[PDB]
């Protein structure tokens, strides 16, 4: 175990290997952790878990640091495997250990454990639990983000706020604070962890932290459920959350596809080059979503302000893999971006228009789509890029 | 080259790398040939051509086969890239060789290719090409089968039906003939090839099929322009494609789903044992879209009488994966089969719902849904159970 501060504990587990979250959904390239805390004062306090995968090593580290009948309390922020999943195999050896958690959260514990008769403790925002020595805990809940049973707990005294999924990221590393791991790795997997987790919920996220504020609660650390803990200028990753979730946008534009025999590809190409030779300002990125990482696409489009995506006509209808892009952007529901539809076809085509509706289903603003048959020759690329150029000209924050 | 009948050569090329066809949408794991024939009469006759890829060694192993400038005509059955890819390489040495076609065949060929100054001949069924010794070519047009511009060319006297994409499939062997092969494989790759490709024109493969045996041509081969030449009892593959485009149903049921903590994926286990204790009859078979072959899931579906779909809910959305699948089922526009949405969910969810009107709008039968909360424990289990048991009552194609 490693001490974060005073008598707080780290009882985690590090996942070097680990490469699948949300079964495949969101690939984490460089692993991660699963951070609980075992805090000891007059009382033994133990802060969420570890993923059911390694809940025989959790128990045995457990016993290792502290015999299991003298933890007191257990505090679960979050419910999900990943934090809850060694759960059981805890409980099969102290029974009778309360747990104290939200009320949404007897509805998800029992949900994955089947185990109503713990002994469960409903707290709200504001209750307080004492562990001795002057320091206490304190409960906030926190619906929504990203779970209806989510909440954090901050220590008095130590001035360390357990957030759990928030402000954390998917980085594995065997240091434990933020100022000893590389900076660049730490800031790239916080923003692709809001991105694709936290951008649907973005609404919630400024009064959450506006009202946490207002509580006047010093911060000394933030230990998180994923990654580092923050203790040098720990408030950095909070200021980052409230530029994100104010529906965040460089000047950037995301362009992604699906082709067969690369004609959307060139069209995709063609559209960039007129965009980059009408707004330099304006940073440019191309992804074959067949070919590339779905999370750094995703990633992409919550910087960007735009986006233009485009796809073949194959039975009538879109490119699968495009489609499933769209279906999910719906669910991220990305705030004041714009988009734009194009792609290639043999006949009748039809893919482009279809794409272009979803794309406005998914809450983008559309402009004029761009249609080519076949493949796209001099006389046609000259169009496409001409496109962009009208892209940029729509799209330009600024005059010029 | 290989002697395929008397005058007729094989000049095509074997390819044993080849994994991916359409971008990656269709899988050959047995590789695949891009068969091109060369008929040496009082004419000479190049029907087709092979991949862009291989230009380069097509036009070569042709210059060792025959000078050019003896090729009196080149015929073009179908102008996809995977036939027609080596064309301009072959027409900058003989530029005055006239081109027969279908008139969507100039659409498509100058739309790939970009040279319209080419000589081109447009032919339509009925039409003829004598090449001396008493034989002759008989044109038979083909739309949409699969494309606009298909078509098939018929040589008298030695009776070989050249019908391109058509009784081919994506199946590499150093061997030619059909009696040459193993069988079993031979099978899986052509009905793997109609179900991913021919499914949604299925309404056109029977009329235009009998329209041909109208013509009372006999067929001593079938030269296709993928795979084996059928020369035993060459009409087997004709057969075939009457009864798989029949709207082709076996007593098979397809279970495949997307899962993130394996909920969804005990509900679809549950559901299978239900049926299978119904009706002993059925076969089964379960998928996992993101750990499975997607062209398998899809075969099975053609084969299947009634198909199961699950999902769990991610942002009031259905996964990605199966959004994609469904959107390209909605394109191969599958016949008299059913469908019952399934899978699990955490508060609100609507993913089921959401997934069951897009496989409405696919053309299933649906019946009802079936939803479960969390992990299914022993009585949300038996609900599954009972869910397979009454869908396979419903879908019994024979009492009992
Ligand atoms: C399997 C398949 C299905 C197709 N279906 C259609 C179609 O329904 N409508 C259409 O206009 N073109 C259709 N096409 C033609 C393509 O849209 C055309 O070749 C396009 O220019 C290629 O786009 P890409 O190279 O960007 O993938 C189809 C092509 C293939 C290979
Ligand atoms: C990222 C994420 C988003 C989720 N969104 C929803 C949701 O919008 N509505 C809901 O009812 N449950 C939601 N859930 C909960 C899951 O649907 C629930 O855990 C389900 O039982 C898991 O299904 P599975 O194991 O088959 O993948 C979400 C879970 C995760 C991890
Ligand atoms: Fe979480
Ligand atoms: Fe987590
Ligand atoms: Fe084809
Ligand atoms: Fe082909
Ligand atoms: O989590
Ligand atoms: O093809």
């Amino acid at each position: 175990s490693i001490v974060v501060k005073n008598n707080i504990h780290w009882v985690g587990q590090r996942d070097w290997e680990v490469r699948d979250f949300h079964g495949t959904e969101y690939k984490t390239l460089r692993g991660s952790s699963y951070n609980s805390y075992l805090i000891r004062e007059e009382k033994n306090v133990l802060i969420d878990t570890v993923k059911h995968k390694f809940s025989r090593e959790f128990v045995q580290n457990l016993r290792n640091e502290i015999d299991l009948a003298d933890i007191d309390y257990i505090v679960i922020n979050h419910a999900e495997e990943d934090h809850a999943g060694a759960l059981t195999e805890l409980m099969a050896q102290i029974p009778d250990t309360p747990i104290y958690c939200t009320a949404n959260a007897i509805d998800s514990i029992n949900g994955h454990h089947h185990h109503p008769e713990w002994n469960f403790n409903v707290v709200k925002t504001g209750d307080t639990l004492d562990i001795g020595n002057g320091k206490q805990l304190i409960f906030v809940e926190t619906p929504m983000l990203h779970w209806p049973d989510s909440m954090m707990t901050y220590l008095t005294g130590d001035a360390v706020l357990f957030s759990n999924d928030a402000f954390g990221q998917h980085y594995c590393d065997e240091h434990l604070f933020n100022d000893e791991v590389d900076q660049t790795e730490l800031f790239e997997q916080c923003q692709r962890y809001y991105a694709n987790i936290l951008t649907p919920f973005s609404r919630l996220v400024t009064p959450k932290i506006t009202e946490i504020l207002g509580f006047n609660l010093p911060v000394d650390m933030i230990a998180t459920s994923h990654g580092v803990v923050w203790r040098d200028n720990p408030t950095q990753i909070v200021e980052l959350y409230l530029k994100w979730a104010a529906d965040y946008q460089e000047d950037r534009i995301t362009i992604f596809y699906d082709t067969m025999y690369n004609n959307t590809r060139m069209m995709a190409d063609a559209i960039a080059q007129g965009i980059a030779e009408t707004d330099p300002r304006v940073a440019v990125k191309i992804f074959n979503v067949a070919r590339s990482d779905k999370n750094e696409i995703l990633t992409n489009v919550f910087r960007s302000k735009g986006v233009l995506v485009g796809t073949s006509t194959m039975n009538n209808v879109m490119m699968p893999k495009i489609a499933g892009l769209v279906e999910e952007m719906t669910g991220l529901r990305f705030r004041n971006k714009r988009a734009s539809a194009f792609g290639s076809h043999g006949w009748s085509g039809g893919a482009v228009d279809r794409l272009s509706t979803r794309l406005q289903d998914a809450g983008f603003e559309m402009s004029l789509s761009l249609k080519a048959k076949w493949r796209p020759d001099q006389d046609a690329l000259k169009l496409c890029r001409e496109h962009g150029r009208e892209i940029a000209r729509q799209w330009a924050l600024a005059p010029l």
